[PDB]
């Protein structure tokens, strides 16, 4: 089962960028879906981003056209390109690797990162 640590994270001014990383232990490719999830204090975890096995990927309304999630395979690394960051995207950012169990997965595969600590402030 594949273990994840996400780094990157750290304070920025609005309109700043980061890149967060999403380190797992091995092959991630087969996997059915990695995402970036977020939370704020007193608020609801909530999905980011997702890039699928095959490459596809989605984004939270208020993300899309500013932030990018993407893969490399031979690294076994997810990324998550934020730009033009609010205070509202303040939060913990959190990596999540899912597989519903299959005939060649019968295993579910459910794992959560720790995360790493976003703040967009001045």
């Amino acid at each position: 089962e594949v273990q994840l640590v996400e780094s990157g994270g750290g304070l920025v001014q609005p309109g700043g960028s980061l890149r967060l990383s999403c380190a797992a232990s091995g092959s991630i490719s087969s996997v059915d879906v990695m995402s970036w999830y977020r939370q704020a204090p007193g608020k609801q975890r909530e999905l980011v981003a997702f890039i699928t096995d095959r490459g596809r990927t989605n984004y939270k309304v208020s993300v899309k056209g500013r932030f990018t999630i993407s893969r490399d395979n031979s690294k076994n690394m997810v990324y998550l390109q934020m730009n033009s960051l609010k205070p509202e995207d303040t939060a913990d950012y959190l990596c999540r690797a899912e597989s519903r169990t299959s005939w060649s997965s019968p295993s579910p595969l459910d794992v959560w990162g720790r995360g790493t600590q976003v703040t967009v402030s001045s």
